[PDB]
């Protein structure tokens, strides 16, 4: 029975000692933007229609998580200038919850600042996400706060892991969790070194892409994947585009039409590596075309 049908818990399905690294994981790109129903704002600034608990129980476990700092000990979820309707802990507090029903899953999580700090604002979103959420006493035991740059799934059982999206950080677990951070390539698809070398990112984000460039981009970082053994490189893809203006054209339209696409390839490919695969309107289904998140949990095996 495949493990799509139960993907309130797939990762509970699988051997421990793999590196999430290892695992192919279904993201959802700007995972909080849920929130938004303007209908204008929505074609370019919203990427999902399901809520944070409904993403985890429809099975993604990469949650990408943009920020701007509102006050100095409050991070405002966004998807740039536009305001999503609630701070982190709202994703941090549906995370726990989830994680506590579903021990034997792991939940990674990237962090950015994607707009500027309130003018009453004293403090970098560096500090106050670290020192206000990272090490908050509320979430001990909630983050991963191991030594190991490639953890393994038994390692992060229960935890969300940091992928550090803020530039230089003094946390010290995590993907790019150390004062260099993450070398992010502009509307790219790129590798650069994370963790002290210890590790090789590689990312397609041509998220400026028009429609036959972005599947292609996506495809070609999935082929190199397909091969790849190697448990210290990491894979992260956006099946996600930013919108145009219009609404045509609008995000959804866009991860309509991507998303199955991609989907099929992978189902064709059978069980392969497929690296972490980052998309919009996860969970989102459209009748006679495949699943994407469905996809990519299937082709763990
Ligand atoms: O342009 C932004 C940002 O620069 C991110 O790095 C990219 O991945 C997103 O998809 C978004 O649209």
């Amino acid at each position: 029975d495949s493990l799509s049908k139960s993907p309130e818990n797939w990762m509970s399905k699988l051997d421990d000692g793999k590196h999430l690294t290892e695992i192919n994981i279904p993201g959802s790109h700007d995972s909080g933007s849920f929130t938004l129903k303007d209908p204008v704002k929505s074609v370019w600034a919203k990427t999902q229609d399901k809520d944070y608990l409904t993403q985890m129980k429809s099975g993604v476990r990469f949650f990408d998580i943009r920020g701007r700092a509102s006050a100095d000990n409050m991070i405002s979820v966004h998807h740039g200038m536009v305001y999503l309707h609630h701070e982190l802990g709202k994703f941090l507090d549906d995370a726990k919850y989830y994680l506590s029903a579903y021990p034997n899953e792991t939940i990674v999580m990237s962090m950015k600042k994607d707009y500027d700090s309130d003018s009453k604002v004293t403090k970098t979103f560096e500090e106050i996400f670290r020192e206000y959420y990272y090490n908050n006493p509320q979430y001990q035991n909630l983050f991963y706060t191991g030594s190991n740059a490639n953890p393994t799934l038994k390692e992060t059982k229960g935890k969300i892991v940091l992928f550090n999206r803020m530039g230089g950080t003094y946390i010290k677990s995590g993907y790019g969790a150390d004062t260099s951070g993450i070398q992010w390539a502009d509307n790219a698809t790129f590798e650069t070194k994370i963790n002290n070398g210890s590790l090789n990112l590689k990312v397609q984000d041509e998220y400026k892409d028009y429609y036959d460039k972005k599947v292609e981009a996506v495809k070609n970082l999935l082929a190199k994947a397909k091969t790849d053994s190697n448990k210290d490189n990491v894979y992260v893809n956006f099946l996600s585009v930013a919108s145009g203006g219009s609404a045509f054209n609008s995000t959804y339209n866009y991860a309509s039409h991507i998303n199955p696409e991609i989907a099929k390839t992978i189902k064709a490919n059978g069980k392969a590596r497929t690296g972490w695969l980052i998309v919009d309107y996860a969970g989102y289904t459209w009748p006679g075309y495949d699943d994407i998140v469905s996809e990519i949990i299937d082709s763990n095996k």
